[PDB]
RNA sequence: UUAACUUUACGUUGUAGCUCCCUUUCUCGAAAGAGAACCGUUGCUACAAUAAGGCCGUCUGAAAAGAUGUGCCGCAACGCUCUGCCCCUUAAAGCUCGCUUUAAGGGGCAUCGUUUA
């Protein structure tokens, strides 16, 4: 029905879209539709932790506490099942009765003693409950608090061999006390932990020594069973586990992925490294000649790491010559890796440090032997296992060398089997596409509607919920309009980036922020009588003029400062012509001045100062560029002379990341466009981007209006090739002046007029874009917006009279759409729990270091009134060091006598909160604060609303809340909701909501719903700043409110309507 | 890089035995000060619980109890095969002065499906 364009913007909380309707030859010519669509982005906002992460670590703390409680239960039950129950010193539960507080010292005379069966069968219990730290290649280390604590164990360890302690628990009691006052660990410490092992030796003694003296049982059973419990846990995930989780090589399904510290995926890795080397030099780019290939390929095994500034040395690489790839700029560029061959020299010096190595010879096992010894260092996870899988093939004394030192861990992509009939190939010079395509020689149906992101290709959550939700819009877009002509996509630089490199990133704005008004007073004061404030064409002006060392690029004769702005004195031009390369970027922009750019034309530095000619101003002019203070990036640019004029500008055009490449790939193999047949996605690039958005007069105004995220959306869609050839030839014929009174030799036959600005999508555009997304003439901010289909028809209809298209049967206003959040589950309580006694009261206690202590939360300490120089003294000590308690209590802290004496340590005092609510937690003995409501019922009853709360934790035991807020009583005095009510929805966090009060009507999406006054948030679709608390409405009242109902929106901002539900929804099926 | 993955060791809450301070209070004292009761609560150690909640399997058992186990799931992402909810389109009848019913189709979101166990 339409031939359209639709241009997507995608971020990583966001989706623009718009539509562009194109004529036969691809001109764009009116804008159909557009919006916005806005998410919650998949990861941890403030710490950019994975959202899976609270769930995976929950619900590992979840089997470890149940398996313990098991492993307890079947200590009794084996107790029970042998000798000394008591059958009688159980209970209700099962739970020994009066069992004892003294099992380290029962243990410590353990030694010296029979023990009762109550004290024996205490210490058992106490040895399964804590039974130590265990090795899970064999012994080893990595990070730094693994490592504390096995500095704890092994320290322990050698403790107990060296000095006067039989076992564990005489070391606790002895020294532990004699020097510490306490046995268990503390607060983050490791330093009295012990291993299993010597826990182990310590039950077996226990039971040779309890024989000796008369316990009666200690039997077979109950020893065995005893010592299994204690020491059996499940396997750790190992070989074909492990290879099960990963894929199966793709080249070869019968073989699994290769390790990567293996002889031959570390020799593909080389081998990819070196064939794709280039080198560039003074403008050229260049492969290495297979002599240079000779000399590096064997430096990697022979030093440990090859560096390129090695690489440098050996190859007889002049002064100029530098890397492709490397990151140039500071120091120790060159200082970086090429290659590192971590297993083999991992393997050699295990050898070498025990004398199975010479060291002066390379590694003698076999690239195979190395394969194997890799395959099991990186499958199995304990001594035994890889001990079974290696002794069948490598000599035991080189073997044992490698279990004490070695530590591999990672996986590649392709089996050892495929890459040992590949990397022969890429030895002799092949590219891995090529090498595969030569054994493996050849390695679809596409719909009206996108399939699903496939998980496996997109390996990353932010990116994965962001395409997921372009595909929601591109599905819509193709439902409301039909199938799209082509599909342009312009995605944020930081989707696919690490949280770190993101907030990296955004340091690194605000310092350019900070930098160039910082270079705009330098500017001030160079030129002082200069009117206004400048633009930024200036201050890049004075920065290549000082970077150029005031000198002219394309002449030598001197700039002079004070003209630099003189109208036509100066120049800024494009070293490469911006018509053949399509590359605005810095790397290719030189100052000059006025007087010698009009001579240059279309030409390149190359060709116009005739670099194939070897001519004296040639080299004048390279030796020029080479003594700039140009990085050597830019210096490489400026200098190209034999690249591919198209494939540069296919490159400076299009956006090659992974993501677009995917999208680029994906949406046109499954999606059915109906365009002409080539590139049918097109990924803009981000340069182009930016330059046409600011020739277009669209540039935007930096995040006050969720509804900007459009506009880039737009400009993606009117890049078509058609708009691209205008651009070329308008760029081109302003080369080469021809803007007088000539003529457009081509087809156009029109004055060059001296003003013949920037060809545009069509007249008016920008105006019209600004009206369509903001609702407002641009400029104009503090306008009303045209929220109307008739406003905004109106208003386009005024201020565009000159272009009827601007107004057709699809111009309606910009609505955001917000993804819904219906999730019924979640987080059923806070974390920490607090003491119920006090409840009536409103209050809880809660045991506080004085580490966190701070002076409020000192106020609320317990036995304010009842220790007053207690009190007085940590307020005074805090006041030292004025609430930095870290600094305050680091220093032990003691009570005092009467008399004024140290006494006893405190390190932690009881503190009361406040607490009115909360959830039932600890078997009815802990008091959490409560979650955030996942549903608000809403009723009403004589013209007033009634909002009923539901909590996840109501949502588990099944409890469909009766009762309905009331504003200041706590919740036992709350509306109780009964068939006097009238149910009319239910509320989930972002669903759009329409409040009618006396004063205002409010339109929105639900945000929060505060329980002390029954009150509710609602985000501003757009968040506009200027309206609420950034785009919030805080505190909207309901219960009094004329008109309060839900609505219905779509993932294209269409479709609001008002939804009306039949029967209050239940919380468990 | 994803996302799964043995364990330990803490931390919190409840309760015990020992303890440091200390508010009220009784007693002995000419004082200085001592000594004891409830509670608060410092410190050590121990047991329990460690989301709120839901289950398996095996073996006795006649059920209807018991034994019992390297037991299992529960804060997420994605989806639309099953199901619930919302909404939309089209066609056909009628109660009445919209509403109801039938039939075919299309989407969204989940307490549904998968990852998973």
């Amino acid at each position: 029905s339409i031939n359209y364009i639709l241009g997507l913007d995608i971020g990583i909380a966001s989706v623009g879209w718009a539509m562009v309707e194109i004529d036969e030859e691809e001109n764009p010519i009116r804008l159909i539709d557009l919006g916005v669509r806005v998410f919650e982005r998949a990861e941890v906002p403030k710490t950019g932790d994975s959202l899976a992460m609270a769930r995976r670590l929950a619900r590992s703390v979840r089997r470890l506490t149940r398996r313990r409680a098991h492993r307890l239960l079947r200590t009794r039950r084996l107790l029970k099942r042998e000798g000394v129950l008591q059958a009688a010193n159980f209970d209700e539960n099962g739970l020994i009765k009066s069992l004892p507080n003294t099992p380290w010292q029962l243990r410590a005379a353990a030694l010296d003693r029979k023990l009762t069966p109550l004290e024996w069968s205490a210490v058992l219990l106490h040895l399964i409950k804590h039974r130590g730290y265990l090795s899970q290649n064999e012994g080893e280390t990595a990070d730094k608090e693994l490592g504390a604590l096995l500095k704890g164990v092994a320290g322990n360890a050698h403790a107990l061999q060296t000095g006067d302690f039989r076992t564990p628990a005489e070391l606790a009691l002895n020294k532990f006390e004699k020097e510490s006052g306490h046995i268990r660990n503390q607060r983050s410490d490791y330093s009295h932990t012990f291993s299993r092992k010597d826990l182990q030796a310590e039950l077996i003694l226990l039971f040779e020594k309890q024989k000796e003296f008369g316990n009666p049982h200690v039997s077979g059973g109950l020893k065995e069973g005893i010592e299994t419990l204690l020491m059996t846990q499940r396997p750790a995930l190992s070989g074909d586990a492990v290879q099960k989780m990963l894929g199966h090589c793709t080249f070869e399904p019968a073989e699994p992925k290769a390790a990567k510290n293996t002889y031959t995926a570390e020799r593909f890795i080389w081998l990819t490294k070196l064939n794709n080397l280039r080198i560039l030099e003074q403008g050229s780019e260049r492969p290495l000649t297979d002599t240079e290939r000779a000399t590096l390929m064997d430096e990697p095994y022979r030093k440990s790491k090859l560096t390129y500034a090695q690489a440098r040395k050996l190859l007889g690489l002049e002064d100029t010559a530098f890397f492709k790839g490397l990151r140039y700029g500071k120091d120790n560029a060159e200082a970086s890796t090429l290659m590192e061959m971590k297993a083999y020299h991992a393997i050699s010096r295990a050898l070498e440090k025990e004398g199975l190595k010479d060291k002066k010879s390379p590694l003698n096992l076999s690239p195979e032997l190395q394969d194997e010894i890799g395959t099991a260092f990186s499958l199995f996870k304990t001594d035994e296992d890889i001990t079974g899988r290696l002794k069948d093939r490598i000599q035991p004394e080189i073997l044992e060398a490698l279990l004490k030192h070695i530590s591999f861990d990672k996986f590649v992509q392709i089996s050892l089997k495929a890459l040992r009939r590949i990397v022969p190939l890429m030895e002799q010079g092949k590219r891995y596409d090529e090498a595969c395509a030569e054994i493996y020689g050849d390695h679809t149906e596409e719909k009206i509607y996108l399939p699903p992101i496939p998980a496996d290709e997109i390996r990353n959550p932010v990116v994965l919920r962001a395409l997921s939700q372009a595909r929601k819009v591109i599905n819509g877009v193709v439902r409301r309009y039909g199938s799209p002509a082509r599909i342009h996509i312009e995605t944020a630089r930081e989707v696919g980036k690490s949280f770190k490199d993101r907030k990296e990133i955004e340091k690194r704005q605000e310092e350019n922020r900070k930098d160039r008004e910082k270079a705009a007073a330098k500017f001030r004061e160079y030129f002082p009588n200069f009117v206004g404030e400048p633009k930024s064409k200036d201050i890049l002006k004075l920065r290549l003029y000082e970077q150029q060392h005031g000198k002219c690029l394309y002449s030598g004769k001197e700039i002079n400062l004070g003209r630099l702005n003189e109208k036509g004195y100066v120049e800024i031009d494009h070293a490469l012509p911006f018509s053949r390369t399509w590359d605005d970027s810095f790397n290719n922009k030189v100052l000059v001045l006025g007087s010698e750019n009009q001579n240059k034309g279309n030409q390149t530095p190359y060709e116009y100062f005739n670099g194939k000619d070897n001519s004296r101003e040639w080299q004048e002019f390279k030796a020029r560029v080479e003594t700039s203070r140009f990085p050597r990036s830019k210096k490489q640019r400026i200098l190209l002379q034999k690249f591919d004029e198209d494939g540069f500008k296919e490159r400076n055009l299009n956006d090659t990341r992974y993501v677009n490449r995917f999208l680029c790939q994906f949406v046109a193999d499954r999606m059915r466009l109906t365009g002409k047949g080539k590139k049918r996605v097109f990924a803009s690039n981000g340069q182009i981007t930016n330059l046409l958005r600011g020739f277009w007069g669209l540039r935007k105004v930096r995040a006050e209006n969720d509804r900007h995220h459009a506009l880039d959306a737009v400009v993606v869609a009117c890049s078509t090739v058609a708009m691209q050839q205008k651009i070329t030839r308008f760029v081109r014929y302003k080369e080469m002046n021809a803007f007088d009174g000539k003529t457009i030799d081509k087809e156009t036959g029109e004055v060059l007029h001296q003003k013949t600005h920037f060809p545009q999508p069509w007249e008016f555009f920008a105006q019209e874009v600004m009206i369509r997304v903001f609702g407002k003439p641009d400029g104009k901010p503090e306008f009303e917006e045209a929220d109307t289909l008739e406003k905004l028809r109106t208003l386009l209809a005024e201020k565009l009279s000159s272009r009827p298209e601007a107004v057709h049967e699809y111009v309606t206003p910009l609505f955001v759409s917000r993804a819904p959040n219906r999730k019924m589950s979640g987080q059923g309580h806070m974390e920490t729990v607090k003491s119920a006694k006090r409840l009536d009261e409103g209050v809880s206690v809660l045991r506080v270091p004085l580490t966190q202590l701070k002076l409020k939360d000192l106020e609320k300490m317990v036995n304010r009134e009842r220790e007053p120089k207690l009190y007085e003294a940590l307020k005074a000590r805090l006041e030292a060091h004025k609430d930095d308690p870290a600094k305050a209590f680091a220093e032990p802290f003691y009570k005092y006598d009467k008399a004024g004496n140290r006494t006893q340590q405190v390190k932690a005092v009881r503190v009361e909160q406040v607490q009115k609510t909360g959830v039932w937690v600890r078997n009815h003995n802990g008091i959490a604060d409560n979650a955030t409501m996942v549903r608000v019922d809403v009723f009403e009853k004589g013209d007033k609303y009634y909002l009923v709360p539901i909590y996840s934790w109501q949502v588990a035991k099944g409890i469909l809340p009766d009762r309905a807020v009331v504003q200041g009583k706590d919740e036992e005095d709350w509306q109780l909701i009964d068939d006097s009510f009238n149910f009319k929805f239910s509320l989930h966090p972002n669903d759009l909501v329409e409040v009618i009060t006396k004063k205002a009507r409010m339109f929105g999406y639900f945000a929060s719903c505060h329980r002390g006054t029954g009150n509710i948030n609602i985000r501003i679709h757009d968040l506009d700043h200027k309206i609420g608390k950034n785009g919030i409405l805080e505190g909207i009242g309901v219960k009094t409110a004329l008109s309060f109902q839900k609505y219905q929106i779509d993932e294209l901002g269409k479709e609001i309507r008002p939804c009306r539900l039949k029967k209050r929804p239940p919380v468990r099926s």
